[PDB]
């Protein structure tokens, strides 16, 4: 096995996958390492195993059927792999947790939202269509973008866009197009 951290490329207490050689810290991998469990399958394992037993699941799909689609097993899997890639970045750090607002000629965003808040909803089951989780996802850049206006920081909500929308086009095997 690795002997860093997947997610955060920390060494530390890591937890091995037992059908690859990925490691994790307890609360970087999504869901949180399970308890017990011999063997242990990482999310990226769960992943490909969906794929493999289902190979057409890679066919191209329009973004709007998947949206609504209702938040099963295999769409809650999805989603929290998702999320998992962009904490993969390290410039995630800048969108984990609460954000406050206090900045000459702005305003705070009617709805803030964080990645931290994303994994709660998605842990407490609070989504019932893939729309709902994608929509909060949106929301972090967005709020980002119309804060930080012509500062340069706002580079940082478009970088971290990229990093989600690249991965949910993968993910849910979105038809590619021009
Ligand atoms: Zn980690
Ligand atoms: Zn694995
Ligand atoms: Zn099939």
């Amino acid at each position: 096995n690795s002997n860093i951290c997947e997610v955060c490329n920390k060494w530390g207490r890591l937890f091995c996958c037992d059908t690859c050689p990925r490691s994790f810290h307890e609360h970087c991998h999504i869901p949180s390492v399970e308890a017990n469990k011999n063997p242990w399958s990482c999310i990226f394992c769960r992943i490909k195993t969906i794929q493999e037993r289902c190979p057409e699941s890679q066919s191209g799909h329009q973004e709007s059927e998947v949206l609504m689609r209702q938040m099963l097993p295999e769409e809650q899997l999805k989603c929290e792999f998702l999320l998992l890639k962009v904490y993969c970045d390290s410039k995630s750090c800048f969108f984990a947790s609460e954000p406050y607002y206090n900045r000459e000629g702005s305003q705070g965003p009617q709805k803030p939202m964080w990645l931290n808040k994303v994994k709660t909803s998605l842990n407490e089951q609070m989504y019932t269509r893939v729309e709902g989780f994608v929509q909060d996802m949106r929301l972090i850049f967005h709020n980002h973008k119309e804060f930080y206006r012509e500062d340069k920081f706002t580079r940082l909500g478009i970088q971290v866009q990229d990093i989600f929308e690249k991965n949910f086009r993968n993910i849910f095997a979105i038809q590619e197009t021009s």
